[PDB]
C-alpha cells in the first residue's frame, strides 16, 4: 500500500540524498550498492529507525560482465540482465511493488584516446558502459515487464523512472570518452523508454547535474578554482540541490512530464573557455 | 516577508493557474492583463478574499508599439511600470513569469496586418520579456544587499514543440526562439545577483475545442491528451521554490512526450 | 546563370561569401548599408572578371522606417532587395542572410533611446529583415510558373555556434540569433513544397579585428573568412539538395569548451 | 602520396557511395565488410579497374565480442584488437590512413515490452552497441595512436573522422532502444574525440541521415506512406545525397569544422505526429 523506490548506487553522495528525499515523501526504498555495503547498511538503519520496514539493501555489480553463479558443479555465469531483473524482483518480493526507479549508479574515470592493460581497457569499457547505460536499460526492461504483468486493477498510479545524466557532456571532459558516450546512451534511453512506456503511463526523465559534491582530493586553490566557474554561486551543488529535483519529477505534480531532462548545474553549461 | 510574483497574461488559462499556484505557496501576485480585464479582476477578487491584499491587477499592451497618453509611451516604459507597480504596492518583486503571448499564423505562402503581427507576436513573446527582465534586475541591483530577497526567480513560458515548427506560425516560432536565448543569456548575466532564469515549455495544454480537437490529442504519447493548466503551473511553482535554487539557464518540457514524435 | 543575394556583402564573411558564390558561377547582388566604397570596389572586381555578374543595393535592415511616398517600412525595403534581383537578371536563386549588427546590450550597468535604437537595429538585421527577405524571396518563386523556375533554390542564414554559451552583455544580439534559428526551421518546413532549402551556418570566432584565439581547440585561432564561406557555398550546391532545416557549426570545436 | 580512407561497412548502400565518393576525390579506400564479401570484392574491383591499387577489402565482425583464435590453438581476439588491425591494414598496404568513416551499423528492434531468447538478447546488445559505438571508439583510438606515432614531418595535412549518426534519434523509433542508445553514444564520441584529437589536427564530425534508400520490403502503399512524410521532396534520400556531405566534411575546404553534426534528412526531424 506504500510506494516503492529502487535507487541504484544509493549508499552515499547523490544516491543517498535521493533515497532520503524519496523516503521523506513516504517511499519504501530499495538501496542498491556494489562496493559500499557499510554505508548502505547504515543508511538503511537510519531509514528503518524512522519508519520500520521502509528500507532494504541489495548488492549488485552493474558492470556489463557475467558474474559467478552462487566454481563448482551445477551452474552458469550470471548475466548483467539477470542481476538487473533480480534487483527489481527484490522490490516485488519484499513489498509487492516497484513504483520508482532511479538509475544513479555510475562509474567515472578517464579513458584517454591519447596516452596490465588489455584487462584495464576491457574492464573499463564494461564497467563504464554497464553502470551508466546497459544496466539502466535492463533495469528499465525488468521494471516495465513487471508493470505490464500487473493486472491494471492492482497497478500503481505514479510510475516514474529517473536517469541521472550529466548537464556537461555536450562540453565533454577531456579524456573521459567512454563515460561521455555512456551518458549519451543513457540520454537515448530516456527518450526511447519514455516513448515506448507511455502507454503504460511509465514516465521517464533525466536529471543532469553539473558540479555536485565535488571531490576535494586536490590543491584547495585548484578545487576552489574549479568551483568558481559555476556562474551561479560560484560553487558546486549540495546533494539535496540535485535530489530535490529528482523527487519533484517523481511527484504526481510532475505527471505530464516525460522524455525530458532537467539540468541542475548553476548555469555551468552556459559557459565557454 | 510575503514574496511578490508578477505574472503576465494572468487572467486565464495557464497564466491564471500559475498566479493561483504561486498564491497557494504564499506569494502576493501582480496579475497583468491586456484585454481580459473582467477575468483578471475576478481572479484578483478570489485571491484577495482568501488572503487580504494578496493580489492586484495592471493593464499593459506588451506589443512592441509606442502608445498614447489618451511623449507616446514606449514598450520599455510600460514594462518598467509593471515591475514598479510591484514595488509601489508591496515594496518588492521576487518572481517574474513571462507568460503573456500572442499566437496566430504568419504564413510565408498563401502590409497593414503584417507589421502589427510582427510587433504583437515579437513584443509579447520576446521583446516585452527582455524589458521586464531588465526592469526586474535593475530594481534588485538597486536594492541594498541587506534588504534583498533570498529567492529571486524568473520563468519564461516557452514552447516544447518549436524545434518541430507549426506550419504557418513563423513569427511566433522565431519569438519563442528569441525567448529561449533570453533565458540563457539572462541566466548567465544575472547569476551574480542570484536571479535564476529558466523556461518551461508546454506541448499541448488546455485546448479550446476548435471542433479535430481529438485529432491532436490522440498523438500525445502520454495519456493521449493535452495537459491541464496545473500540470504546467506546478512545474513553474517548483522552479520558483527554494528547492530549485541550483537550477538556472535551463528549460523543462511539459509535453507528455509529444516532442519525441515524428510524422 | 543563377543569382545570389548576399546581405552585408561589403567585407569580411559577407564578402568571402559573395566571392565564393561568384567563383561557382553566380551573379551576385551585393547589399550593404554604410560600406558603399567597399561594396562598389568588390562589385568592380567581380564585374572585371565576369561582365554583369554583380550589382550593389543599399538598405538599412534595422526594424525602422526611413526615407521616401510616406515612411518606407523594413518590409518594403526587403521586398525591393529581392525585386532588384529580378529586375536586373530576372531571378533570385540563393539568399544569404549575413548582415548583422553586434554590440552590447547589458542587463546590468557595470538610457532608453540607445536601447530602442539598439533593439530595432539588432533585432532587425539579425532576425526581422531575414524573415521579410525570406518572405519576398518565397513569393517571387511562388509567382514564377513552375516550368520557368530554378532547380536549386537555397537560403542560408548566418547564425552563431556560440549562442547557447551566451556572450556576457549581448542579450538582444543572442535573442535575435535564437530568433534566426527558429526562422531557419520554420521556413525550411513551410518552403519545402517549393523546394526552397533553408539552412544555417554558425561561425565560432572568425576574422578577429590573443586571449580568445588561444581558447579554440582546433588550431587555437579564429577562422579565416573562406573557412566559413566554403561551407555556405557547399550548402548552396546541388550536392547539398537533401539538406534543409539544419545548422552547420564552423567553430573549431569552440562550443565544446566550458569555463 | 595518395590519401587513404578507411570506410567500415563499405560493401553496399551508403558506405559504398562513401567509398565511391572518396575514391572520386583521389582517395585509396580500405573497404571493410562483415557478411557482404561478394559485394565488397566487386566494389574493390571497380575501383581498382578505374585506378590500380586504389582499394582493398578487409573483413571484421565489429560486434562487441571476442573472436578468432590462432580450429583454434589459443587466445580469443578482442574487438579492440580487430579494430586496431583494420587501421594497421591501411598502414601496411599504403603507409597511411587519413580518413576514417564509422559507417557499419546494425539496426533491428530491441523492444522493451512484450506481445534465441537470451542469446538473441545478449548478442543484440553486443552487436548493436559494438557496431554503432564501441567499435567506432576503438577505431578512433587506433587511428589517433598511429597519427600520434607519426613524426610530425611524415604526417598528413587533412586528417578527418566521420561518424554516421542518425538525424531522427531525438525522435526515437519505437522498439529500437539499443540502436538509439548506441547512436547517442556515437554522438558523445564525436564531441569527445573532436576535443581530445584537436591538438593533432584530427577533425571529428557526424553526418545524420533521416530516411535514405529506404528498404522497400513492404506493401508499396506503406513504403510510399513512409517516404511521403519527408517534407522535402516527400521521399527518402539517395546514397549520394548523403555521401556528398561526408566527402565535403573530409575536404580541406571543411578544415575548421570539428565536433559537429550535419543532418541530411530533408527536414524530416522538423516533423511532429
Ligand atoms: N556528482 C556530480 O558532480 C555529477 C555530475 C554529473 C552527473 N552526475 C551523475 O549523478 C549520479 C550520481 O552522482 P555521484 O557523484 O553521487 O555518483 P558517485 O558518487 O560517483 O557513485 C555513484 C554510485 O555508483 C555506483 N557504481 C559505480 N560503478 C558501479 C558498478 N559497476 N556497479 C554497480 N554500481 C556502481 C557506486 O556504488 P558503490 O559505492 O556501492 O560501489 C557509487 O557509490 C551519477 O550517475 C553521475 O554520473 C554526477
Ligand atoms: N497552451 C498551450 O498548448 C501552449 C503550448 C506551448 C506554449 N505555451 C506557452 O505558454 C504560455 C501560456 O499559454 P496559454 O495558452 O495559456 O496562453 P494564451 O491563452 O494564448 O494567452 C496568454 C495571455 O497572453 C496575453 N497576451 C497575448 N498578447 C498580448 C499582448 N500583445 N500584450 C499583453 N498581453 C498579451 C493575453 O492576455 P489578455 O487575455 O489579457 O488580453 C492572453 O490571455 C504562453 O506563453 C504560450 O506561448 C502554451
Ligand atoms: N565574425 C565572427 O566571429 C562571427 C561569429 C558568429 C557569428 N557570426 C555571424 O556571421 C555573419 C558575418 O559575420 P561578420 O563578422 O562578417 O559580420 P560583421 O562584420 O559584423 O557585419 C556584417 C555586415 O552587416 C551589415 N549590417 C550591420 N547592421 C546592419 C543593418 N542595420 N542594416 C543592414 N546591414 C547591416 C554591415 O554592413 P555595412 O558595413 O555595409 O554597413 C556589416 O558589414 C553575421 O551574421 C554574424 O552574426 C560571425
Ligand atoms: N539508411 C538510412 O535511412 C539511415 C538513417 C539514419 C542513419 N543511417 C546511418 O548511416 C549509416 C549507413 O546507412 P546504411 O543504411 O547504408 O547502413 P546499412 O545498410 O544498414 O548497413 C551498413 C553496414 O554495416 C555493416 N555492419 C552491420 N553490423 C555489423 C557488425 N556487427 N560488424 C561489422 N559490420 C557490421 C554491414 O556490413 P556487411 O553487409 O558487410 O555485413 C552493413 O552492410 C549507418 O550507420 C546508419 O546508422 C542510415
Ligand atoms: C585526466 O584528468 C583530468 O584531465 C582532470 C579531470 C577533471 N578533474 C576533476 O577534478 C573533475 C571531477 C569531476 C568533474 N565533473 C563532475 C562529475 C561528473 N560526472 C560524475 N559522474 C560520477 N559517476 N561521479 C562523479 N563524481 C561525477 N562527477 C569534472 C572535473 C581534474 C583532472
Ligand atoms: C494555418 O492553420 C493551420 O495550419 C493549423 C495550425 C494548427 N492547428 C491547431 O489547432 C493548433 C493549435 C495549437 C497548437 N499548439 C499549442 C499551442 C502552442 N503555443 C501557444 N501559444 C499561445 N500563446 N497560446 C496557445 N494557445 C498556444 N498553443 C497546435 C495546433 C489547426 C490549424
Ligand atoms: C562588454 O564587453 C565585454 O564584456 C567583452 C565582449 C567580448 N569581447 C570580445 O572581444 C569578443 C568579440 C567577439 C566575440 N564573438 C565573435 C562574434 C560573434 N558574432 C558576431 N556577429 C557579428 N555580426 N559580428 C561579429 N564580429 C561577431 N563576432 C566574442 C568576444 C571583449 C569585451
Ligand atoms: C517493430 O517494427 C516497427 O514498429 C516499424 C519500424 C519502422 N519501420 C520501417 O520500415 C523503418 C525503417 C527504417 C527507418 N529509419 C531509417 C534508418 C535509420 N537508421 C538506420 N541504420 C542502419 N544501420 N540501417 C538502416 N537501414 C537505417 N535506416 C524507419 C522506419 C516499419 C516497422
Amino acid at each position: 500500500t506504500v510506494p516503492v523506490a529502487l535507487v541504484t548506487g544509493a549508499a552515499k553522495r547523490l544516491g543517498r540524498s535521493i533515497a532520503e528525499g524519496l523516503h521523506a515523501e513516504g517511499y519504501a526504498v530499495c538501496l542498491h550498492y556494489h562496493r559500499s555495503a557499510a554505508e548502505a547498511n547504515a543508511l538503511s538503519a537510519t531509514l528503518n529507525a524512522r519508519r520500520p520496514n521502509s528500507a532494504i539493501t541489495v548488492q549488485a555489480d552493474l558492470s556489463n560482465v557475467a558474474t559467478a553463479p552462487v566454481g563448482a558443479d551445477g551452474s552458469a555465469p550470471v548475466t548483467l540482465f539477470t542481476r538487473c531483473a533480480e534487483l527489481v524482483a527484490a522490490c516485488y518480493t519484499h513489498w509487492g511493488r516497484c513504483d520508482v526507479l532511479v538509475n544513479n549508479a555510475s562509474s567515472f574515470y578517464p579513458t584517454p584516446l591519447l596516452r596490465g592493460d588489455r584487462e584495464a581497457m576491457e574492464t573499463a569499457t564494461a564497467d563504464l558502459f554497464g553502470s551508466n547505460a546497459i544496466a539502466p536499460y535492463f533495469l528499465i526492461k525488468a521494471f516495465a515487464h513487471r508493470v505490464a504483468g500487473t493486472p491494471a486493477k492492482h497497478r500503481g498510479t505514479n510510475y516514474s523512472i529517473i536517469n541521472m545524466v550529466d548537464a556537461m557532456t555536450n562540453q565533454p571532459l577531456l579524456g573521459y570518452t567512454i563515460y561521455t558516450m555512456a551518458k549519451g546512451a543513457l540520454e537515448g534511453l530516456t527518450r526511447s523508454a519514455a516513448l515506448e512506456l507511455a502507454p503504460l503511463q511509465i514516465r521517464v526523465n533525466g536529471v543532469g547535474p553539473g558540479l555536485s559534491v565535488l571531490v576535494d582530493d586536490m590543491p584547495p586553490a585548484v578545487w576552489e578554482g574549479h568551483r568558481s566557474k559555476v556562474p551561479l554561486y560560484q560553487r558546486d551543488s549540495s546533494a539535496a540541490e540535485v535530489s530535490d529535483v529528482v523527487i519533484f519529477l517523481c511527484s504526481s505534480k510532475a505527471k505530464y512530464i516525460t522524455g525530458t531532462c532537467v539540468k541542475v548545474d548553476g548555469g555551468y553549461s552556459l559557459t565557454r573557455a
